[PDB]
């Protein structure tokens, strides 16, 4: 059981928390697309700018999920 596993670790269109690559900070992003070969999720930030990050950079919108 991975818990977060609909096909990928995250869904698409879903709003999650994503770490900024060079930082340890997490910002709020929405997943737009996904590279399945190298396992990269393309997400879009509140700033409009979209970025690709690893699944390990993405966490739930809230870690408190019930």
């Amino acid at each position: 059981g991975a818990m977060g596993m609909p096909n990928r670790k995250y869904a698409d269109g879903e709003v999650v928390m994503g770490r900024w690559p060079g930082s340890v900070l997490y910002y709020e992003v929405q997943v737009t697309s996904y590279d399945d070969a190298s396992h990269l999720y393309t997400v879009k930030y509140k700033d409009g700018t979209e970025l690709a990050l690893k699944e390990s950079d993405i966490r739930l919108q809230s870690s408190f999920k019930q």
